């Protein structure tokens, strides 16, 4: 029972007619879908949970359809968003569409027979639909009375100053129609998404019933919450390495709290529930701190960034920890400059004293002198006690980088020129 | 000032930026519009007041655009309507568009130089507009918070069972964009309509600022009211239509004759081109109901229509029918007097029973014997009487009267 398995991982927030759906799943393979709107040039961890759920359905023999919102990204989903978003250009949305389609593709199997993945784009049907056709054939089935009371938009109707345009208000109908379209095109009978998408999903179930007279289902995945109450992925943790480096991504998982690590293994990895429970039991019964954060970091970094990406994240982690930077490549230093450690700009010939001031590692030049004399500053992991020390020509790695460290953990990469 | 002249006729319910509109009108000809949606095969008396206002503006040198809602008629205006309307088909709406366009045309001048009237149809811009273009280019300028606060839809936003669909809720944007579209195509700077249209007009004014950076104005006419509080133009038969096949010229003329004294002077101002000074002079007296009937019947049905209405009224008052044509008896059969279809050979007693002028043959006999019945205006007091063939006028009609006023037209099969 796939639904029961997903429930056991904590991956089911809500599900329409659970018995009929589980009966349909047990009968044989179904076609299902999840949509992703292009509101940026990359997906982030928030999007990864339902994307991996598409893969979990596919592993059970079901056929996943990953829709990219070519049309809906030109409209804007207001679902649980406090403010109206500016419209993006057709040109920008198209660029993002191609980037998101290409980022999604490696997470699903496009070559496993009858249940092979499908890439879809709702611009295929909205790009040539007339307004009167939309208002009549689709709009007649929506009650504004019900629409204005939906949890996803109700708060936007409290104050006109923090209101909702007719454009964003119409979004719910567009997503509704997509479900009817995919049902007609591929026999899609299930739509999945994060919990904020419930209302957009249920509109699609109801519309499919009115237009195609078919029974379809919805299933939502919970929005990720931390046990301490703070906002998840607040450092967004992007999937694109040029937005969030494999090193920053790996470190994000390493620093998961003990209260979140087992839930996160369930949500973000393909480890069996038995292996995750064995790992939790081992951490519970070992007289030591948990090791689960290391397993989670390895699993998700390999999944998103491959073995190359995981090996770079570990190599960088190792070199920063050990102090020895000889193993680091220029590409590894580029990850550090991007987002791995705080970084600053400085011209070659600088004394160790002045490097510490602009990096915000020291308040003044007078303080810098005593901190060097106390043998508290390292240059590329080598202890340097001389206050009057100037960096050697071999110390500027790839003629552009030097890693400053004050104490055990305060870093600043200097990007030379 | 044309605005002040409309105000003294009581034709101004609301007007936007009034001092600026008055100054724009005084400077020279403007282009203005009023829209009419196809929800029937004919307009009715409710549509006449804004239609005549387009003519009032054209007489002052302005250029009227009479819009027929080929696209909006496929959507449905919910403004101050208690319930959701069923959608009409594209084929039905198109038939009605052509009928309404043809009905409107004689009221305006399409051949008077620069200010010649224009027939417009919003299907010309919405019939092919892409949904994403409409949602982005138009819908982004509309606040749902403002829309739900429009007076026209407040009664529909409290209970789902007396609710509003997304289709009817979008209507306000279509009418809003028509004003922007006409401003761009023709330099239209004013929209007029009944007072129920205020919210739809103001959305168009706002949208025109947002889209074209142009200042445009709105003016509404009051919804015609009756002093006694009852609905205007609601007769026993229903609405008072402009189409003579729905409401005969005679029935039309009689509706106006029977206007209450408390309404007649106000109605002369709304429905006629008589000067305000003459109406006020007429009030000093009444001839007003006859003047109102003559003016509005001539305006809607022409001189022929008015003459037919007067000739029928006179023949029915006098009982003398020789002046009636077969077309006049057709008006009587349609809606002029009660009518009954009968097989030839029926006796006078049976015609009285079948027409419900009498409850039984026995009673009919006494009523005939009492000299209460006329056949084509001639007394017939023989209770055993059978109609003569010559009494079937045009081989088809025989008008019966019981007492001095109860008519029934027999239409022979
Ligand atoms: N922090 C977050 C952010 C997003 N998500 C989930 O990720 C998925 C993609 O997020 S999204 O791109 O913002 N999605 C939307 O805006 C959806 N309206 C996209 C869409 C769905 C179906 C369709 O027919 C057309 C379009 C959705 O299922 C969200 O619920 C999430 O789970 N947690
Ligand atoms: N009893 C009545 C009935 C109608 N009217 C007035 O007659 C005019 C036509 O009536 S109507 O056909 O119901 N009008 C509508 O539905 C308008 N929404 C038609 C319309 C206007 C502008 C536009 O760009 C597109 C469409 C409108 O101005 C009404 O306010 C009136 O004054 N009294
Ligand atoms: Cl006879």
């Amino acid at each position: 029972n796939l639904i029961k398995q997903l429930q056991e991982r904590g991956l089911v927030a809500q599900v329409t007619d659970e018995e009929a759906l589980a009966e349909r799943l047990a009968q044989g393979p179904i076609a299902l879908y999840c949509g992703f709107d292009p509101t940026a040039d990359s997906l982030h961890l928030g999007h990864l949970v339902p994307l991996l759920c598409l893969k979990r359905f596919q592993q059970a023999g079901h056929k996943p359809v990953a829709l990219v919102g070519g049309a809906t990204g030109l409209i804007g989903d207001p679902s649980f968003k406090a403010a109206e978003r500016k419209l993006n250009t057709e040109e920008t949305v198209q660029e993002w569409v191609d980037k998101i389609r290409k980022q999604v593709a490696p997470f699903l199997d496009f070559d496993c027979g009858e249940n092979s993945a499908i890439a879809a784009n709702n611009y295929d049907w909205f790009g040539n639909m007339n307004v009167l056709t939309f208002l009549r054939d689709i709009g007649k089935h929506f009650s504004v009375n019900q629409m204005i009371n939906k949890e996803a938009v109700k708060q936007r109707l409290n104050r006109e100053d923090q209101g909702i345009s007719f454009t964003e208000f119409s979004y719910n109908l567009l997503q509704g129609y997509d479900f009817a379209c995919l049902n007609k095109q591929y026999g899609v009978v299930l739509q999945i998404g994060g919990s904020d998408q419930w209302g957009n999903i249920t509109s699609g179930i109801d519309l499919t019933r009115r237009l195609h007279q078919n029974q379809v289902f919805g299933l939502t995945v919970p929005l990720i919450t931390k046990a301490d109450g703070t906002k998840f992925g607040k450092t967004a943790v992007w999937l694109d390495p040029k937005k969030t480096s494999p090193y920053k991504f790996y470190q994000f998982w390493i620093n998961t709290a003990d209260a979140d690590v087992y839930r996160f293994l369930k949500f973000f990895t393909f480890m069996s529930i038995e292996e995750i429970n064995a790992l939790e039991e081992e951490d519970k019964n070992s007289g030591k701190a948990p090791r689960a954060q290391y397993v989670l970091a390895e699993q998700v970094t390999r999944l998103v960034h491959g073995e190359e990406g995981l090996q770079a994240a570990k190599r960088i982690t190792e070199c920063l920890f050990s102090g020895s930077l000889s193993a680091l490549s220029e590409a590894d230093f580029e990850q550090l400059a991007q987002d791995g450690v705080p970084m600053v700009e400085m011209e070659k010939g600088a004394d160790l004293m002045q490097a510490l001031v602009d990096s915000e590692l020291q308040p003044s030049r007078g303080q810098a002198r005593k901190t060097i004399a106390s043998n508290a500053i390292t240059i590329n992991g080598e202890k340097q006690s001389d206050p009057e020390y100037f960096f050697k020509e071999e110390e500027r790695l790839f003629g552009r980088f030097t890693l400053l460290r004050r104490g055990k953990k305060n870093y600043c990469l200097i990007c030379w020129k």
